[PDB]
């Protein structure tokens, strides 16, 4: 009535039940457009705000369908409400039909897992500064030399470069042991000050337990030094994009 809430797009039909409640307790259905199944439910608002509850509900809908076997999908970002199916016509989808068929081909059977790594930044900064006596003497004597802004920043560039290598020593262990298990690895910018690594992996669905086993083994190589957050179930937001 008010509109249709869109969760994601699927390369295959979703069976009638599969019974599932979604946003505002509404039942979740499937609609075919160009041989693509649009997972949806009836909206109560035209504009949904991204509250924690609503975000969790959206993700749960996608995960419940994924655990039901429907693992290949382009998950849609939160709060997409269309008024009628006229917003998503056959005419609009036909040009992007090829790109979609192609995305689902590289996605089918595959699975997104992600790893984030945290550490104590202040501790690792102070440890890097005492591993290099040269930089600590230049930093303390940089006043008196009356430097231009470039020379000042260059010193800061040398302070971070030793911290960069400490990260590269940790990060390389992950690349050596986990990248070969994956079809594609995407690395993003760290979101917080203690975060030093934010990577996503496209692995075959069935190879997850072996991947998870390797993660815990690495989490056991490093002690309390690192805080490794591994996610083995999520909609493939990182990889399912045109």
């Amino acid at each position: 009535t008010v509109g249709l809430y869109l969760y994601g797009i699927f390369p295959e039909p979703i069976p009638d039940g599969l019974v599932l409640q979604g946003i505002d307790n509404e039942p979740v259905h499937s609609e075919m457009i160009d041989g693509f199944s649009f997972l949806y439910s009836a909206a109560h608002k035209e504009k949904y705000l991204a509250s924690r509850r609503y975000l969790i509900c959206h993700e749960k809908v996608l995960e419940t369908v994924m655990e039901a076997g429907f693992t290949t999908l382009l998950p849609l970002r939160f709060g997409l409400v269309i008024k009628t199916w006229e917003s998503v016509t056959e005419q609009l989808i036909t040009p992007y039909k090829t790109q979609l068929k192609e995305l689902f081909a590289k996605l089918s059977g595959q699975r997104e897992v992600s790893i984030k790594i945290f550490w104590d930044n202040q501790w690792e900064l102070q440890a890097a500064l005492e591993s290099n006596p040269k930089l600590k003497q230049e930093r303390d004597a940089m006043m008196g030399k009356n430097l231009n802004m470039e020379e000042i920043i260059h010193i800061g560039q040398l302070i971070e470069a030793t911290v960069l290598r400490r990260k590269q020593d940790i990060i390389q262990v992950f690349r050596d042991q986990l990248n070969h298990r994956a079809q594609e690895v995407i690395e993003s910018d760290p979101m917080t000050d203690d975060m030093i690594y934010n990577a996503a992996y496209l692995i075959p669905w069935e190879q997850e337990p072996e991947f998870s086993q390797n993660v815990e083994a690495i989490d056991q190589q490093f002690g309390d030094r690192l805080r490794i957050r591994y996610n083995n179930l999520t909609a493939p937001y990182t990889f399912a994009q045109l």
